[PDB]
């Protein structure tokens, strides 16, 4: 069934195989970003903080996409509707357009208790 609503802007996501929900989820996925996109943690976190509290920011190596974890849903959404589509200067010095998608679950680097 080829169906999808409120999806990303590019397919880069579809390929990798990143599944994103439609509703709001404390967790989020930064598109067109990640270290691979010359985007350091101290360069991306700053934007994830100004919007809302950043509990945990997962940044996989050699991955143009990353995952963030806010403290309260409200925050996540605020950044999802704000950060998403917003541009940001990368290491190279070029403004890149990142897209944040709502994710219910994410391959975090921690043992899920329970």
């Amino acid at each position: 069934g080829s169906s999808g609503s409120s999806g990303a802007k590019h397919t880069l996501l579809r390929h990798e195989g990143i599944e994103t929900v439609s509703y709001a989820t404390q967790s989020l996925v930064v598109a067109n970003g990640g270290l691979g996109n010359g985007v350091s943690r101290n360069q991306l976190l700053p934007v994830l903080e100004k919007c809302g509290l950043v509990d945990a920011l997962l940044m996989p190596p050699n991955k143009p996409y990353s995952f963030a974890r806010y403290r309260t849903t409200e925050e996540s959404k605020r950044a999802y509707v704000t950060l998403n589509g917003k541009e940001v200067v990368d290491d190279l010095g070029q403004k890149i357009t990142l897209y944040l998608n709502f994710v219910e679950k994410v391959q975090w680097s921690g043992p899920s208790s329970g």
